């Protein structure tokens, strides 16, 4: 509420930063400076803001119970915000990249950034890299002198690679395997033996759950200094758990969830996806469905579309949401019980962190 | 000679590194692990190795005239050929992403990766993301123990992001500035006023020079622990100027330089590129050739591009390059002999370094 201000304030300081060092140091004119601020404003703001408010609550949660000088908790609270933001930016470069890969048309209720008529493609993958690249400028700028920038760099690093070779499993999830050939066209499965569980899991660990939960957690601990008070194990695989949960949802909404709601036309189906629903369906589906799925899957034509989603409307794949839904409770309580053992305040962060995704 | 057997060896080394460690840490699958291995070998493989080179010449020469161990010149050694990969890589990464960006067809006489029949642009794009992770993953593991590791990470970083704003101003150089605008589909230029030497001189400036001769130079005295032995600002000043005369020479080929030499079809004239031949063209041409220039620059018809050509041939733009390239002899040797003050072993780098560029 009051942390949302002192965060989304952050931005604009970051950008005059950006900006300024654009024109003192990069010769840049004023008219790209603009086009500049008008993309960092399109691509980084507009969503929930969940990865970089994570950072600030973490840092606020240690706040609580630490003492510091008032100069030193400002300091805190504006380095997790700084942390925050490079999260976002990296989120938005994976945005600008992923939609211009997949061809997708909306984002956030708004034209996919590629589409705008000023934009294009040839400006719009670089642009991309610059959102990235602007991370690192924001974090040698801020964080220089700092402790924790030597730990803070190596882990966003790892976590931006895991998150890219996610993607690669993601755009390949309908080959083969043994198929994968840059010399030869890849065609879709016929079988799908590579829809099960252990492989959807793999996807959705890369992919979503190190630069979503993973990062935002210890980026907390490193700006508060705070490593050494928790079980790493146990935060990763807190953040493992959550984080697949919250792709599940994902998943589900990409197929149920009305467009205006979504903001995009989800295209899972189409797009022959390795989707949580695909690969439940298949788990539990008679010969028949089995081959009318497969008869039916990944392919534009609404008609067959619409007749995945009778599938998976017909074979009450709410109930196994909910068993599935269930066993994610279980486990996550049980990690924030073992969490408590070294820290309570960082437990009460992750309580926190998975009542947000569950009732998002 | 022998220098490049060891730069070439490292790269089996690191190339075993990575994927290896993406089988031990990352969950990668043999078939996966097989189509990265031949994207880094087809993207990073068949060049010049002109980058990686320079750092290992740089740190050869100090090694002459510096006492050390014989395991310690190993590891100087070893060092500057992962420092030199490191920027091949990030080379690798640049030539991925812009030949998406310009729709090229071909790179070092194959196809542009994206264009292989198993890639795809959907792939590719990612790919290069990869590749640039990869020069993170390198100099974490390579170097964590090492003094200059925060050094040579914020240079690669500062390097880079100079690097894209350089492809920034590359895209946009035929669009008239005060007319950028997201929302607007850009118009070409109609008075081509911004084709001037102080604009090209900013773009090849940071699309170029700062990573192909200011990179492998700072580099190559970082992994030697001579950084303090010269002057930063003539090391600056010079990799600028070499950096420029670099890339006239790429402009010149682009258009007169066989495809098969060449080892692509040039299409800067149909691009409508802020060339070094159409602004020393429109520095000497009259009011009839500006008027022709401005008719047939920047469209795809041969006929118009054969014009541009024909216009060129007949303005003696030959003679210009020899008044330019004398000018740059003159300052290249100024900056040479000035070098020697601090360090007469890195003024032969750069020596070297000036003489495999005017002598390509
Ligand atoms: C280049 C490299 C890597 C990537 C993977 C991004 N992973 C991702 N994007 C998400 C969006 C919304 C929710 C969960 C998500 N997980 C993309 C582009
Ligand atoms: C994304 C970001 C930045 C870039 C600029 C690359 N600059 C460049 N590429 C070159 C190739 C050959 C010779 C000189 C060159 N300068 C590209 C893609
Ligand atoms: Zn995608
Ligand atoms: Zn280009």
């Amino acid at each position: 509420m009051a942390s949302m201000e002192r965060f989304l304030s952050v931005y604009d300081e970051v950008q005059a930063f950006l900006l300024d060092q654009l024109q003192s140091k990069y010769e840049i004119d004023p008219n790209r400076a603009r086009y500049l601020r008008i993309m960092m404003d399109t691509t980084c703001l507009g969503g929930k803001y969940f990865r970089g408010m994570t950072v600030v609550n973490v840092a606020e949660g240690f706040l609580a119970v630490t003492q510091h000088d008032e100069a030193t908790k400002e300091r805190i609270l504006h380095d997790a915000c700084v942390g925050g933001w490079m999260i976002e930016f990296l989120q938005a470069h994976y945005l600008v990249e992923d939609d211009i890969m997949d061809g997708s048309v909306m984002r956030r209720g708004k034209p996919c950034w590629y589409r705008f008529p000023g934009v294009t493609t040839q400006c719009a993958i670089n642009d991309g890299i610059i959102l990235k690249s602007w991370t690192q400028i924001m974090a040698w700028h801020y964080f220089a002198d700092r402790p924790f920038l030597k730990d803070l760099l190596c882990l966003f690093q790892k976590v931006d690679y895991a998150t890219a070779v996610g993607q690669m499993y993601d755009v390949t999830s309908m080959c083969d395997s043994n198929k994968l050939d840059p010399e030869v066209a890849q065609p879709m499965t016929t079988d799908f033996a590579e829809f099960t569980p252990a492989i959807y899991k793999r996807i959705v660990k890369y992919k979503t759950t190190f630069y979503t939960y993973l990062l935002p957690l210890v980026m907390g601990l490193l700006v508060s200094e705070a490593a050494a008070s928790v079980e790493m194990n146990l935060v990763e695989r807190v953040a493992h758990l959550i984080g697949e949960y919250f792709q599940v949802q994902d998943d589900v909404m990409d197929c149920f969830t009305p467009p205006e709601q979504l903001g995009k036309v989800g295209t899972d189906i189409e797009d022959a996806k390795c989707s949580w629903l695909a690969v439940t369906f298949l788990g539990k589906a008679n010969a028949a469905q089995v081959a009318e799925f497969k008869a039916n899957y990944g392919e534009k034509d609404p008609a067959k579309v619409a007749v995945v989603k009778r599938l998976y409307s017909k074979a009450n794949l709410q109930a196994d949401f909910a068993a599935y839904e269930a066993e994610v409770v279980r486990e996550v309580e049980s990690l924030i019980e073992q969490l408590k053992v070294k820290s309570p305040t960082f437990a009460e962060s992750v309580a926190v962190v998975w009542e947000k995704t569950h009732k998002r």
